[PDB]
């Protein structure tokens, strides 16, 4: 029963709670190391990355901006989708071997836990 939010307000990058974190739940901090689940599948439901205990600083300049735009909105304990155009994932660029240049892409995240950094 959870609504679709347009993050960038042109349709190319929207995000979905699955499940919402529970009460009392927060948002994770840029700067924090953040744990998720991610699973990334092609627009058209092919499966090509799958990560159950990714760690990473959120707010790392590299990290694509799918993810750097949507985990910030997300509480802990929350399984998020996202979809998202190329232009906000690999680009022209894709990501060898799976992921060809253009490619739109569904990602399904669960942020588990966010610690601060070191």
């Amino acid at each position: 029963m959870r609504e679709w939010l347009d993050i960038l307000g042109n349709g190319l990058l929207r995000k979905k709670t699955l499940v919402p974190g529970p009460p009392g739940s927060s948002r994770p901090v840029k700067g924090q190391v953040v744990t998720v689940h991610l699973q990334t599948s092609l627009e058209n439901g092919t499966r090509v990355q799958e990560e159950p205990e990714l760690v990473f600083t959120l707010g790392d300049c590299d990290v694509i901006q799918a993810l750097d735009l949507s985990v910030p909105l997300m509480d802990v304990g929350e399984t998020a989708m996202v979809t998202a155009d190329s232009k906000y994932c690999y680009g022209p660029q894709g990501r060898s071997p799976y992921i060809p240049p253009h490619a739109a892409l569904c990602l399904e995240v669960t942020l588990k836990t966010a610690v601060d950094g070191p």
